[PDB]
């Protein structure tokens, strides 16, 4: 019931932030080996996912504002594993601007992988200020993966995610992959997606999916393809509810870039107090809009 209000970086515009999203761009550009050629866009995603996640709409405990995956019990969540590869490819970057906060390095890497990937524009608003160790939220606060519908409808309340919330949002699911020793979920073992698409949505409905068991003995829907879905994938069209929004999307790109954006960005500010005069949303222009 605590309250965070939003403080802008002292004396910072747009224009900042436009800097640090091209250095975030530009390095996406640059680190492009990574995970087998997928490069870091994937995981930045998941990264300001992850420090959002931990909101708790009852007490206002978690969210992004106070950037405290930067202390060890968060950034050692076991829920974590595979993020510190995020943490590292965003700290060159807050060196070169160590006058931006945690939570809004965080939440913006989030917003330029998206961006840079072809995805959604996504609106953006600075002002998240670092807060002490001791606010850091308890492990267990993000979800379960071998879940039903039922799990994943009921967790995302917590979040103030509605259905049509929940399955745009998991669209970023086109984006990389799982990885069996961060996750207990498996590889294709190289390159997968990077490119921002309604693909989830579509490789669901048409994909001829088969219920496995990976090498470390969890089960996991997979194609002979070589696509895989985790269990709370497949309940969105397990899930009569759920799937209608799933072949809404499959079929409508446009309505689902305006949807992902919308709740994405509401992912990234839920705790979060903009004072009546805050700036506005920035929308940040890619590379190549820039000629960059
Ligand atoms: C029911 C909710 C969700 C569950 C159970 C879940 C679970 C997972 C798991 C187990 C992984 C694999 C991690 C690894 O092995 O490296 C993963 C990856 C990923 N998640 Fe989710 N997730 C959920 C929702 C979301 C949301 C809401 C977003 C963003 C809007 C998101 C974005 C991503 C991205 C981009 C990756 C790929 C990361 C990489 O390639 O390194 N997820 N997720
Ligand atoms: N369904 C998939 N292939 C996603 C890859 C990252 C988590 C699940």
């Amino acid at each position: 019931t605590l309250v965070h209000v939003a403080s802008v970086e002292k004396g910072r515009s747009y224009e900042d932030f436009q800097k640090v999203y091209n250095a975030i761009a530009l390095k996406l550009r640059e680190d492009d080996e990574y995970d087998n050629y997928i490069g870091y866009g994937p995981v930045l995603v998941r990264l300001a996912w992850h420090i959002s996640g931990t909101w708790d709409k009852h007490d206002n405990t978690g969210g992004s504002y106070g950037g405290t995956y930067r202390f060890k019990k968060e950034f050692n969540d076991p829920s974590n594993a595979g993020l510190q590869n995020g943490f590292k490819f965003l700290e060159p970057i807050h060196k070169e601007f160590p006058w931006i906060s945690s939570g809004d390095l965080f939440s913006l890497g989030g917003v330029t992988a998206v961006q840079e990937m072809q995805g959604p524009k996504i609106p953006w608003r600075c002002g998240r200020v670092d807060t002490p160790e001791d606010t850091t939220p308890d492990n267990g606060r993000l979800p379960d993966a071998d879940k039903d519908a039922g799990y994943v409808r009921t967790f995302f309340q917590r979040l103030n995610m509605n259905d049509r919330e929940v399955v745009a949002l998991m669209g970023a699911h086109a984006l990389g992959k799982t990885h069996l020793k961060n996750s207990g979920y498996e590889g294709p073992g190289g390159a997968a997606n990077n490119v921002f698409t309604n693909e989830f949505y579509l490789n669901l409905l048409n994909e001829d999916w088969k219920l496995e068991k990976n090498d470390a003995n969890n089960e996991q829907w997979d194609s002979k393809s070589g696509y895989m879905m985790l269990p709370t994938d497949y309940s969105l069209i397990q899930d009569p509810k759920y799937l209608s929004i799933v072949k809404e999307y499959a079929n409508d790109q446009d309505k689902f870039f305006k949807d992902f954006s919308k709740a994405f960005e509401k992912l990234l500010e839920d705790g979060i107090t903009f004072p009546k005069d805050a700036p506005s949303p920035f929308i940040f222009k890619t590379l190549e809009e820039q000629g960059l």
